[PDB]
């Protein structure tokens, strides 16, 4: 139950498993086990390291989320929980995020949540997890850095840096979320309505032209009619596009907003401990606390800083990769969208007689 | 001063010149004559059939517009008059529209307006035109169809058809103008602002990421920064696009709305004459009017119908060609716009490291 922290090329870091761990979130109705329906809805989970599945209602994920916050929340951001399709997709991302965390994934509570053989066993793990007193700031007593105690100057400097980065990032992420959502509303509301109105207006005109009854302008008006229909198709394409690109950019940012929202408490707790150590000389001299106690606060604050730096290294490595991946995906999809519109308009153009 | 109407493959039509007539509208400051500035602004006009130019202030075009309405308005739609660049462009279109009309272009008032040698001569043509009594419904007395008198049944049927087409077209054109203008506002207002905000939000995030101080993610963040700038460029491209396509589609429709707005008076005048002919038997029997008078109303109404059909043939041939040309141009430009955006996003994408 001890959590190692080592120092690598980026300073403090967790100990990562030699093989990646993950978990499939699926519909039990589709599984290979005989399954009796209900409400509640359940999710079937199959860890990568086993063929065994367990089922869980949504409430159980809420339960795990709280257990994880309570136990690890002083040190580790816990991602926020979430159509029905969309809930399952978000729960898969959430599970994967936790499975890939080298501390969470190894915790008794996470493992038992995924590996119980019968209802009895579940309720048993559930109660044990609910009574686990190694929680809040007590979690640090289980962590063991493989490196020398840090001095207060460095501890303070690291903490301040994390506070500054996470605050600035939170602002930047909220800005992107706000403007993206504003754009999303326009792209599914007023904008496709405009294309639709232009397209229908072209068809209306074509129909009037048709009423000249003159047979010679039939192909001319057909081409205008078809261009109007093309603009209606473009309207649908525009309205459906965000689900293919902007949605993923938004999802990644929502997830990071979720991580970032854990930092006020984490940083407050860290700064609180630093302040108490800073007071420790006065506190001792005034016989308000003993020497050994001071010793333990000093030791504890160094473990906290190792844990804080380890988690930030986890945070940054994921951050860099995730933002790179999602922004590339966003741009790829956008390229295809604009190409698609150009091609549709190209086809509309090709139908017109040349005069 | 007689205006021939002949019957061709589409029925009644004007007599078109063997060679096309046009007129360049230019800045006299740039011309080959020594020119003394002012306010008023003037426009230099050079007809295609001569090297001689005349200059005219805007007021003079207003004057010609009124002269043309007064003289020809019972039979022929007169296009409505109009940055400074934009006024000259619209005046060139207006002049060309009149130059290409086989009746207007041949009228004494139009020709003298373009061909006076000195201020004296101008004022003289101006007064003569202002006193020309062959105006309103009297214009029909100058027109001579080369074909048999039409019977009232056909006259009435043709008139009703024109009324129905022009009303339906007016509605269709106003719809396109309304929705196009709505789209135009969005494309120069809220929409480019959204792209701009997304682009700036990406750069802001890149800057935060940069603050990690870690040198290893420099190219990664550079690529995000450049994608953000690309979205700012896209914003400008979006805001500038309507001037290249939608503006021309709108201009053509504004011009046709202008023609169409002349038809209530034209049709009212035609229907008014038809009604008086329909009354002519009663009117005669009741000794309210003589036999010869009835004869002259009957003759006049047939000339009106020939003129109405001739002008509609002019209207339709231009309509078909103009809508074909402008909608093709619109689509061509739109294709290029969407291609351009796709290419810009393609370039942004190419800068990202692949992980």
């Amino acid at each position: 139950e001890k959590i190692p922290i080592i120092v690598g090329d980026y300073g403090p870091m967790w100990v990562y498993p030699t093989s990646t761990f993950d978990c499939v979130v699926a519909d039990p109705r589709k599984g290979s086990k005989m399954y009796g329906l209900k409400s509640y809805i359940e999710y079937q989970l199959t860890p990568t390291n086993t063929n065994r599945s367990v089922n869980h209602r949504y409430k159980h994920f809420d339960w795990l989320y709280e257990r994880l916050l309570v136990k690890f929340g002083s040190a580790i951001p816990i991602p926020s929980l979430p159509f029905i399709k969309m809930r399952m997709e978000r729960l898969q991302a959430w599970m994967t995020r936790m499975c890939r965390h080298p501390v969470i994934s190894e915790s008794e509570v996470f493992q038992q949540f995924l590996n119980f053989r019968d209802e009895k066993e579940w309720k048993t793990g559930k109660r044990k997890a609910e009574r686990d007193e190694l929680a809040g700031v007590m979690i640090f007593s289980t962590m063991e850095p493989e490196a020398p105690d840090l001095d207060l100057v460095e501890i303070e400097q690291k903490c301040e840096a994390v506070g500054k980065f996470t605050k600035a990032m939170d602002d930047g992420v909220k800005e992107l979320l706000t403007v993206g959502q504003e754009h999303w509303k326009r792209c599914t509301g007023p904008l496709p309505k405009e294309y639709q109105k232009i397209g229908k207006a072209l068809q209306s005109l074509a129909t009037v032209f048709s009423s000249s009854g003159y047979q010679g302008e039939t192909d001319l008006n057909d081409a205008i009619t078809e261009a109007g229909k093309t603009y209606e198709e473009i309207a649908s394409l525009v309205a459906e596009q965000p689900k293919k690109d902007l949605h993923f950019l938004m999802e990644c940012n929502h997830e990071y907003k979720g991580f970032l929202g854990c930092f006020p408490d984490i940083i407050g707790t860290h700064k609180g401990a630093i302040e108490k150590v800073k007071e420790s000389d006065k506190l001792v001299a005034t016989s308000k606390i003993t020497l050994q106690d001071k010793q333990n606060m000093v030791k504890r604050v160094s473990i906290m800083s190792y844990a804080l730096q380890a988690e930030m290294n986890h945070f940054h490595s994921n951050r860099i990769y995730d933002y790179n991946s999602v922004i590339r995906l966003y741009l790829e999809q956008q390229v295809q969208f604009y190409e698609t519109i150009a091609e549709k308009l190209r086809q509309a153009l090709s139908r017109f007689p040349v005069m």
